[PDB]
């Protein structure tokens, strides 16, 4: 159970975000349903009143937490991996749109899963804005907690993978459209009962053996991490 409260660019608060940039749902609960409209941007997706400026180059960190900002971040029982998506706005997220900027499942020599460091980092994960088209995107943010995904949620709907969805309103400003953005795929879609890493137990199976849900990060994507850029509590 996890939320988005904001982001940072370039290492510098943009401020409260929920239901101004973000398009956020109105609680922590996650989505399941791999066909559900729900899985585009979460229950509530519709157009909030700000998007952030950013240029190409530019480091945009999603900023997540529990109940507080700041706090444990999600239960660590949550293990599982971490993958940021981009589309053009126009879309609404509908249509094979989606572009993969990140993924980071498991680590071996740390011995750590994704969200296991995003506790580490105060919640906090960055992708390095790509050399797009100016306009206005959406950026996918999405957590896979494993920790029921023994079970498929089609097959009994009480387990299953569990997906935490965020979509903020990103603007990008300055960019020479060097890498126009290619061809995604779609949310609901990508991610059906087959797909590698939707089923999976992480008490049985070696962590090293996890694979991911495709699709593979776009060779255009300029980089990111997992890490606290900034301190909330200075705040
Ligand atoms: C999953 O979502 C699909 C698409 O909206 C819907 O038809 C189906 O009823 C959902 N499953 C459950 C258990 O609600
Ligand atoms: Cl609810
Ligand atoms: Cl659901
Ligand atoms: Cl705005
Ligand atoms: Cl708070
Ligand atoms: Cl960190
Ligand atoms: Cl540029
Ligand atoms: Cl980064
Ligand atoms: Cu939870």
């Amino acid at each position: 159970h996890t939320l988005v409260w904001g982001v940072w660019v370039n290492g510098v608060d943009q401020g409260d975000g929920r239901n101004i940039y973000i398009r956020s749902p109105p609680n922590n609960n996650p989505v399941k349903n791999l066909t559900s409209p729900d899985m585009t941007c979460n229950v509530d997706n519709r157009v909030v009143p700000k998007s952030v400026p950013v240029n190409a180059g530019d480091t945009l960190t999603f900023e997540w937490y529990h109940n507080t900002r700041d706090d444990d971040i999600i239960a660590s029982s949550h293990h599982g991996p971490i993958a940021v998506y981009i589309a053009p706005a126009a879309s609404n997220g509908q249509g094979n749109v989606w572009v993969k900027l990140f993924e980071d499942a498991y680590n071996v020599t740390n011995s750590t899963w994704a969200v296991d460091r995003l506790i580490t980092a105060h919640g906090q994960h960055s992708v390095v804005v790509p050399h797009v088209a100016p306009g206005d995107y959406l950026f996918r943010a999405e957590i896979i907690a494993l920790h029921e995904a023994d079970s498929l949620y089609s097959q009994n709907p009480i387990r299953g993978a569990q997906f935490y969805i965020s979509c903020a309103q990103i603007t990008i400003n300055s960019s020479d459209d060097s890498t126009p953005l290619p061809a995604g795929v779609p949310f609901p879609g990508a991610y059906t009962d087959s797909t590698p890493g939707i089923q999976f137990n992480i008490y049985t199976t070696p962590a090293t053996s996890y694979v991911a849900p495709p699709p593979s990060v776009w060779s255009g994507a300029l980089g990111g991490s997992i890490a606290q850029v900034g301190d909330a509590s200075l705040e």
